[PDB]
């Protein structure tokens, strides 16, 4: 009825029943057998082509192919990570003449169809009009899946630096996009010649102090201008496809680079089952609570962002500065100590074990959160065993770029009931975009919610979510209690954002915040509280939170 | 979506967002329990009064009856959506409606029965089998009840008690047009309107301004619930929620003709309610002041609605009204035949109903199907049964237009159609323009009535074939042959057990809604069409609960088949005709062929190649699929070089969704 209400039908967007090739299909898979020489050829044969509907400018589709990979890789968001070449929806100010100029593309996606989608197809193409120009370029990666649902003066100076800022791209690599995607050196010679006749945007690089410093050291050498512009358009083009581990085709390079958060190939052989029980059986008796090893664990493998799949648990991030100096995570409380347990049995693991078998930090936080939830379930009548798939490996201080990470912090957390200062939406509206981000549907996310706050999950640890008499407990408490019609509900005195489930003789229970009550009072979500907060829904609750659980924690293992 | 196409409206409800999880069927859970033990607990929950929301009179049976009534009193016949159902009640505009009001509370009063229970009792079903148990509650024996309502999680996109004017007359008519679009006759509304407010009162008594907002826009501090009164306690005594304060019948806890009798008794006055105004009342010295106060104390006034009065001006209502003031006996069946009517209008066949409190009669409205009187054809008989269609001198053209005409007919939203029945050869649908008379469907119809005789003359025992198998079975055969000439070898599937009725079984009034005012898969764009063409080619397949490559592969493969109307070249962007190919896909995306409207305009275009020749000709829903960029995206799909099986595949699947779509019985 009333505009401007919580907006579930984000969570789901993009189903299964949308996608033509259903679920039986994997594009890694057929990607995997493209023969990329062909593909170049077909691109070659398509770009030397005048087509009668669309005239080829000088005979030539190659500027226009980079002009097209240029503006479907220049939507990408660093605060968010929407947008970009493949993890956006560039498909479905311009002038149309994006959209009409992918049709030249046709007769190539035509012979390959499923083989190669849209996204990985014009990026491609610009990438190979690019060398085709002459110049040579780093590489290139396969692999982004396309979805099916749309979802002169100083000043201009500050402008670009702004505009490529949010891009994550610094001053050389700004200074090298502008002088590339404009051209040799046929550029910085008329640019620095005659002042272009004194008469706007690409004349800054003479201006700026700092750009102009890079623009006439690249003034008589062409090979520092040759390598940041390589260096350059391959971040640009493949910014948001996440791990290198995504990567495919023969031509991806073997080097690897800072800015994709890099971490160290598998050694080691990975632990068994009877490794995995003697470490679950260690961490249980090791003096940490159900509440600490959970927060953890869920603070590593909470900083994943869905779009451009960059963050999640892999590379053991959260025992590192960026990640540990968050006030979420709150390194005022027990994360050090969790970090200097898990350190310890990780040193204890190492160095008593058979063959060659070696547990690493990464994915030691994930397997005590894992092993919490087993105990905070069996400590509720149930007897289950959250599956576990080892293969992490944990970064070290200097692959971390403290920087790229200033964007991964989360101003607002839901699960773990964190509210920092200065939100642009209500509390429920960030809690629903951080579910959107983790790739969570409404069921998933409101199980896990549930979860999250009977397990002692909250931030600092405050009762403003826990509706249960009895902690360390893995129950559907939160569920029955936010739906009983016995308590009624007030905003607290103090006038902050809690709330006062206050009855019982006028006694006050049930301190509840803000994203908790908007699970009761959302009717869409209600539903789904309904059917958790049932009298025989215990056992379903559980697996289904299991399942949730386990998600999250494998959303980064693109390797496997 | 009414300037732009929503492609988000065919994914309506998807299976992510479903917290039982895929594998889960509604069916197996509700027809498991115990039917007695539910009732007791709801007569149980209806008895005791919560403080949070005092009961009237100590019984919470009329509200009950008011918010099933309120359920299932949004159908509509021209769409069909609407009613029970799902149980859209509880999340929708319709749970913030200003005539939904306090109907936010009597769903968490059914939440102590809902959660003994859990998944075995879907809302939908609850809501509506409490205000059916509030009728057995009170001493009316209803006619039954059917279980089966199974219940979605996501939204979907779809009376004056004042008369403005408060005039009888002049609001009977409203009345009886606005229970028309519901497909209630004057008797079943006179018979709806005298029963339901036997039972209860109205509640508004106040300022009438010192309501709160509605639920979808109430802070969280209410948890879920809406119109918060302030004036006095607020809910109880003193509640809020329509503004007329009118008690109807001297015991509105129990069954009576007190309605009739107090309504046909006094003359009656005009005056302002405590809440709004404009109620009618007793008339000579305020009648008698008898009518028992819901919470204690003086007695009230006999008074009724203007709604209410117009059953007594109205000539075609004054009639049976009195009859049924005379003899009431036939007030309580056609109410009792008007509520389940009401309550399982869109259900679907009498194949869904679930449970032991369905009856065993059969009702006319329901449009029944004769139950099966014979063995099945097996699978030696089907593969001679195709022959004998493939080689009866059928093209493949008539079967599939008489295949589609007989399945297309359905509508998910109340699930009534279908290709079950058999009733393309019936006068309702024989008739339609669509499915196209002046031409060959009565000879497709004489020759499967041959071939039926033909094969049950020399059955090989107690098996036997029905026309309306017989339609299908045509259809699959014909696209055998068709996917068969193109290259393919492939069989589709067919599941045997639709039986023909017959002419009486049918009901010709009730089948004027079904018949398609714009069918996008046969152009056919019809006079009277309030949307264009591509938005209604939309409605209709969210009407067959179909998804979007569904949509367009089922569109791409009916066009080279030759299922169009009148069998116009408008659409067919194929060479080699009555072939199952992709032609149409990698025809509409060839981009060295440019579409103008036609010189004669009626809204055709005409693709013109590179040489200036008429080459093609296709219509706006030909287009759109090459022109939007969400379906362009699924073309290209189909349109590839290397994926002919794929689309065969896509097209058979999409046929066999189709033609049992509505098939319950198995
Ligand atoms: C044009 C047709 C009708 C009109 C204009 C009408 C009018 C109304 C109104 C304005 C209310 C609100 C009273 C309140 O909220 O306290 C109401 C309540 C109610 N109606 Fe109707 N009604 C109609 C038909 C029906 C039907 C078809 C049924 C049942 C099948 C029914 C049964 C009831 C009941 C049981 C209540 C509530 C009684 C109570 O809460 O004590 N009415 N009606």
């Amino acid at each position: 009825w009333w505009p401007n209400r919580l907006n579930l039908k984000v969570l789901h967007q993009n189903p299964a029943v949308a996608d033509p090739m259903g679920a039986a299909f994997d594009y890694a898979a057929e990607v995997a057998t493209i023969d990329v020489d062909a593909l170049t050829r077909d691109i070659e044969e398509v770009m030397t082509t005048s087509q009668p509907w669309w005239p080829a400018d000088y005979g030539h589709y190659g500027p226009l192919f980079i002009r097209m990979a240029r503006h479907a890789a220049g939507t990408y968001r660093i605060h968010d990570g929407r947008g970009g070449a493949g993890g956006g929806m560039q498909r479905f100010p311009d002038n149309a003449s994006l959209d009409k100029a992918r049709r030249l593309l046709w007769p190539v996606k035509k012979k390959y169809g499923k083989k190669l989608s849209w996204a990985d197809l014009i990026v491609f193409a610009g990438n190979c009009a690019l060398e085709s120009m002459g110049f040579k370029t780093f590489g290139f990666g396969f692999g982004r899946v396309d979805q099916w649902e749309p979802d002169d003066p100083m000043a201009a100076a500050v402008d670009i630096r702004e505009t490529f800022r949010r891009m994550a791209m610094n001053d050389v690599e700004t200074a090298a996009l502008i002088v590339g995607g404009h051209t040799d050196n046929s550029f910085l010679e008329i640019l620095y010649g005659y002042e272009w006749e004194l008469t706007a945007t690409d004349l800054s690089l003479r201006v700026d102090p700092i750009y102009e410093r890079i623009t006439r050291r690249w003034l008589e050498h062409p090979e520092e201008l040759a390598d940041e512009f390589a260096k350059a358009w391959y971040k640009l083009i493949h910014r948001d496809m996440g791990p290198v581990a995504r990567y495919l085709g023969p031509l991806v390079p073997k080097q690897t680079l800072l800015w994709q958060d890099p971490v160290p190939a598998v050694s080691h052989d990975l632990v068994g089952e009877a490794e995995i029980a003697s470490l679950k059986s260690q961490i249980r008796a090791s003096g940490l609570t159900v509440s600490q090893l959970v927060s953890t664990a869920w603070a590593a493998a909470s900083s994943f962002r869905g779009s451009d799949k960059r963050g999640g648990a892999n590379g053991g991030r959260i025992r590192l500065q960026p990640q540990v100096g968050w006030e979420v995570n709150d390194p005022d409380g027990d994360l050090r100590k969790v970090i200097r347990t898990l350190e310890e049995i990780q040193e204890s693991f190492n160095s008593a074990a058979p063959g060659n078998i070696k547990v690493s930090f990464a994915d030691l936080v994930v397997l005590g959160g894992c092993a919490a939830i087993e105990k905070a379930a069996k400590a509720a009548g149930h007897n289950i065993t959250v599956p576990f798939t080892p293969g992490r490996t944990d970064a070290s201080q200097e692959q971390t770029d403290v920087e790229s990470f200033a964007v991964l912090e989360p101003k607002a957390d839901g699960f773990r009931n964190y509210l920092g200062k200065g939100n642009p939406l209500p509390a429920e509206y960030m809690l629903l975009d951080k579910a959107n981000l983790l790739t969570l549907s409404a069921p998933e996310m409101t199980v896990l919610v549930g979860g999250l706050r009977v397990l002692g999950a909250n931030y600092k640890r405050l009762p403003l979510g826990v509706f249960t008499e009895a902690s360390e407990s893995l129950t559907n408490d939160f569920f029955v209690n936010l739906l009983d019609m016995g308590i009624t509900w007030e905003p607290s005195p103090a006038d902050d954002g809690t709330y006062q489930g206050k009855d019982g003789s006028g006694k006050v229970k049930w301190t509840g915040s803000r994203v908790d009550l908007v699970f009761g009072s959302n009717s869409e979500l209600r539903a789904l509280v309904e059917v958790y907060g049932a009298d025989d829904a215990q056992p379903k609750f559980v697996q289904d939170f299991v399942a949730a659980w386990d998600k999250v924690m494998n959303l980064d293992r693109f390797d496997v």
